[PDB]
């Protein structure tokens, strides 16, 4: 009887503990993603002119890249309307191309062709963001709403491993205050995004701490609570504890849950 | 009863837990932007041809960042010159390097720390040597000379007299070698990426808005030196209870200092 209370107990310690953890490794993530977005901003596009480039965003991204805990790499995308796609591509010297087979793109109304990256991401460089259905949801939602952005879990480009995407819009100083949606799709510049690789690094940080074999720990996006999604853990459908997870996107919810083996 | 006198002491030891926690973590979350900074400058100032920072640049970035260093009122990059090259670096930039505590003209000195770019909030440091205020100097020899990240013990901050602690990371060449000396470290400083802890002000600001905050005294003490305690928040002498107090722990992250936080009821 006193055992089973203080089983129960350690379960919630153990995944209230684990909760914790994730919510502020990726609380500081998105944070230090605001800031490049900043970054991007203010060398870019207030100073003329740009002060920014290829070679110095992969330095700065790589050195800081321990700023950025859950995140396999961070990209820059332009947002390139059709009118102007062609000036782009010879200011460039490269060609706007698809996520799914790296073909030339279609026309398409607007584009979002990934200009600068960090190198561990940098088979993004030139890929419209816009041609991935989770990355295009996430970079229209971020510019109508001025904030931080968060997809669905799905699988990533390159590893394929499941993650969740993290977009942030950047606007031109032409940005009005108390800006309307519409203002803010006119004023927008491009979408400085970055990859949970929650797979891999969540794995990481969690099957690490002790006591990991004695539980079962699943994270779950419910957004739509009769469709939950597993953003960690294996795909099983008594004893479990619900511990709160707050990644900062009012559009998603999420929650983690942990049981014992036994 | 004895019932309710245990239940007391719990909640001073939670109370106090908790605003230690938040006060280590809000220093922990600055000190790594400050971080980010350094490296900025160092990728964006000296690597980058030309010089993508100027004195606007690093006052907009830094202003539009406030928000991700939390405890501090500014941050500012001191270069290092060595006193064969003032003239030239006074003539350059068209002023004269000046002292902390009256802004004159520097004497002649081996070396300085300039300021060459703040944050506006702290735009009374442009010009001035940081290595003309004793704080300021054991801080930016302690920096270059350990590569990381180091702090102050409490003392009035300049302009605001706020009782406070300077945190200093080095910068340097990229000139440096892999798993450098103490003398390789000195001979590739750059400078010194500073930001000021005002304590007195931004630390009443956190605690003044918790709940409970007028039930209890709190008080933050640098105990680097056991046989000398210094005060870095808090009053004294303050209406508080003898009785009872709590030791929560803190760590800045400077492993040349040590802290503490006490808290007692007001009671
Ligand atoms: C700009 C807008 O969104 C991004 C990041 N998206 C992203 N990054 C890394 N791997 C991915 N795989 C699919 N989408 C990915 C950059
Ligand atoms: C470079 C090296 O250290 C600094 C920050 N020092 C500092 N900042 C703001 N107020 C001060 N008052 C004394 N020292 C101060 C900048």
């Amino acid at each position: 009887d006193a055992n089973k209370i203080r089983r129960e107990e350690v379960l919630v310690s153990m995944c209230d503990q684990r909760a914790r953890m994730l919510q502020d490794q990726f609380s500081v993530s998105v944070n230090h993603v605001h800031a490049l977005a900043i970054l991007v901003s203010t060398f870019h596009y207030h100073k003329n002119p740009s002060a920014i480039d290829q070679e110095t965003f992969a330095e700065y991204t790589a050195r800081t890249a321990f700023e950025r805990p859950l995140l396999s790499g961070v990209a820059y995308a332009e947002k390139v309307v059709n009118f102007e796609r062609e000036m782009f591509e010879r200011q460039h010297n490269w060609v706007i191309k698809t996520m799914d087979r790296g073909e030339p793109s279609p026309v398409r109304d607007e584009y979002a062709p990934v200009i600068f990256s960090q190198d561990s991401v940098s088979y993004l460089e030139s890929l419209d963001m816009m041609s991935g259905e989770e990355d295009r949801e996430n970079i229209l939602r971020a510019r109508e709403t001025g904030k931080a952005v968060l997809t669905s879990p799905f699988r990533l480009l390159e590893t394929h491993h499941l993650g969740v995407v993290l977009t942030f819009p950047v606007y031109k100083s032409s940005l009005p205050e108390n800006p309307t949606v519409e203002e803010r799709i006119a004023a927008t510049a491009g979408y400085l995004g970055g990859a949970f690789d929650v797979e891999s690094l969540v794995e990481n940080l969690l099957g690490q701490l002790a006591g990991n074999q004695a539980i079962v720990v699943h994270v779950y996006d419910i957004t739509n609570a009769s469709d939950p999604l597993v953003m960690y853990g294996n795909q099983d459908e008594s004893l479990s504890h619900e511990s709160k997870l707050d990644f900062g996107d009012p559009f998603r919810k999420h929650k983690m849950i942990c049981r014992y083996h036994q």
